[PDB]
């Protein structure tokens, strides 16, 4: 039998339990809730990343369904709500195929069911508006973990993908990181600046994720992990899940949209200026500089560094599908997890490192999140601590 023919196999018994995917946002903006218009049970592949069928061919027996919203509009917690009101109505669509999963012990009952076991993560501390019962309403709603930011700051914590501001978590940003650890919520570190993530982990007595994040040391860019963060998992006991976007995964694609964002800027256009205008500016860009195409074998390159770095016990997959436009080759959408790990035969890598990055791993961190949070919730109450008593 080939790689292919192995892989498929090997997912068979240790299926993908992707960290981060987008449907309900995708849902949202392309057809606002109208689940019909996009049915899961029919095939989605003109729309969507994400459909039933290539989600099964795929491999996928667990997914953390992304309740992302957006932190430049209002009623954010309101759209919060919207989002896992999405995902309970995928799930009561179709029973045959999901199963809500609020535990560890529900993942794998999923698993001996052959169901995908349906979970859910919010995108951005927004989520909460400030406010630590919101994050427990949030939990009691079925919400098992939280990006600390999405691409800007927030009061408490620093993005990535901003200019620095509390330097990390403020002392409020540490309280929550603190009550997500009582009530059992991982902290998602995907998005968060180097600073906020070394202060998480610091704060954390629980092991956290990153739901969609790469290695910036194989490629520069901020979205992608530092070897010194990496380097804490193994004490921390979390995991990074690898993500697929080309432009965090590439070095040529990170070079590229860099230069294409200066073309932005060189024409007066912010470089996430969406109008008519600024999308013709970006298309001549386009015409004269071809975009770069990603590959499996790129990122097999994160893996492979980032097994060395943090430890196989410490990885898993966060392919940011529906979160985003462009794909690598080979991995187009829900359906290409067993080219990834062909190529990761290929190269060597046990039938044991591979369940470990598809199933184990993830199973083992959500059951420690368990654990911490039965110590803190038998040693305290609740905290009922405001942003302006913590942070002034
Ligand atoms: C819309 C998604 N919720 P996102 O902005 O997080 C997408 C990607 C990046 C991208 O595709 O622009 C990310 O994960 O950082
Ligand atoms: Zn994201
Ligand atoms: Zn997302």
């Amino acid at each position: 039998m080939t790689s292919l023919e192995k892989a498929r196999e090997l997912l068979r018994e240790f299926p993908v339990v992707d960290g981060h995917n987008d449907l309900p946002w995708a849902l949202r903006e392309q057809v606002r809730y109208d689940l019909d218009a996009r049915d899961i049970a029919a095939d989605q592949s003109a729309h969507l990343h994400t459909d039933l069928a290539r989600l099964r061919s795929g491999g996928v027996g667990a997914q953390y369904w992304s309740v992302y919203v957006r932190s430049d509009l209002p009623g954010a917690v309101t759209a919060t709500l919207e989002q896992i009101d999405c995902v309970r109505r995928l799930i009561d669509r179709h029973p045959g195929e999901l199963r809500a999963a609020l535990t560890a012990a529900d993942m794998e009952a999923a698993r001996a069911e052959g169901r995908i076991a349906s979970l859910m993560g919010a995108e951005g501390g927004h989520s909460i508006d400030n406010s630590l019962a919101t994050l427990r309403a949030l939990y009691a709603l079925g919400v098992r973990y939280m990006t600390l930011t999405h691409n800007d700051n927030n009061a408490w914590a620093d993005s990535a993908t901003d200019e620095p501001g509390v330097g990390g978590l403020s002392a409020f940003g540490r309280e929550v990181v603190r009550e997500m650890n009582r009530e059992g919520m991982l902290v998602d570190l995907s998005h968060v600046a180097a600073t906020t993530m070394r202060d998480a982990l610091d704060t954390s007595t629980a092991p956290v994720i990153f739901s969609h994040s790469s290695s910036r040391a194989v490629c520069d860019h901020p979205r992608n992990i530092p070897d010194d963060v990496l380097e804490r998992l193994s004490a921390n006991g979390g995991m990074a899940m690898v993500t697929f976007v080309p432009k965090f995964v590439l070095q040529a694609a990170v070079d590229w949209t860099a230069e294409a964002d200066d073309n932005m800027r060189a024409h007066g256009f912010h470089h996430l200026d969406s109008s008519p205008e600024a999308m013709k500016v970006h298309a001549a860009f386009e015409e004269r500089v071809p975009r770069p195409v990603a590959t499996v074998s790129t990122v097999a390159d994160h893996l492979d560094h980032m097994r060395e770095v943090a430890g196989v016990d410490h990885l898993g997959i966060g392919g940011d599908y529906d979160g985003t436009p462009f794909t690598p080759d080979g991995l187009g959408d829900v359906s290409g997890y067993p080219n990834l790990i062909a190529e990761l035969l290929d190269r060597g890598w046990s039938q044991s490192d591979l369940a470990k990055l598809t199933w184990k791993n993830a199973v083992r961190v959500l059951d420690a999140a368990e654990d911490v949070s039965r110590g803190l919730r038998a040693a305290r109450g609740p905290s009922n601590a405001t942003i302006e008593q913590l942070d002034g």
